[PDB]
């Protein structure tokens, strides 16, 4: 947290830093190493400041199952829509392509046709659809707590 003095001539620390405290991104960065996993934590992290108190519901919102707020948190693995239908693989580029991707949104785990709101879209946690029919819409994920 930087709360000063020789606190930097020490090695980086997760826990400390982060979970302990609140951090900025060059906190994570330089506890984190890898910039890719510096890229996901720091997505989790700011989708999960709204629940940093206490810290056991922010070990909740950080895990990823439930949904907290819109859920951009949501690393989980519900597959299929609202509607019932089954999500795209956002790898993909048929029945539709995606304008979000890995290269656009990538602290946002967009592995396979799971539902995800890279966008904090505000009917929650979402994916895109088989149905050329329709293009996105809306999952239904479990809330947090
Ligand atoms: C979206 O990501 C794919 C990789 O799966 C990439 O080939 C495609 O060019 C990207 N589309 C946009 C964001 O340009
Ligand atoms: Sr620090
Ligand atoms: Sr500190
Ligand atoms: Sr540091
Ligand atoms: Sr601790
Ligand atoms: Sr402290
Ligand atoms: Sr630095
Ligand atoms: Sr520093
Ligand atoms: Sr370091």
């Amino acid at each position: 947290a930087n709360k000063g003095f020789l606190e930097e001539v020490r090695k980086g620390n997760l826990e400390r830093e982060c979970l302990e405290e609140p951090c900025s991104r060059e906190e994570a960065f330089e506890a984190l190493e890898s910039l890719s996993a510096t890229d996901a934590f720091w997505a989790k992290y700011t989708a999960c400041e709204s629940a940093r108190n206490p810290r056991e519901k922010l070990n909740e919102c950080l895990e990823g199952n439930c949904a907290e707020g819109v859920g951009m948190n949501y690393r989980g693995n519900v597959s299929v829509t609202r509607s019932g239908i089954e999500c795209q693989l956002w790898r993909s580029r048929y029945p539709h392509k995606p304008e979000i991707n890995s290269t656009t949104h990538p602290g946002a785990d967009l592995r396979e046709n799971f539902c995800r709101n890279p966008d904090g879209s505000i009917t929650g946690p979402w994916c895109y659809t088989t149905s050329p029919t329709l293009r996105r819409e809306e999952c239904s994920v479990p809330v947090c707590g």
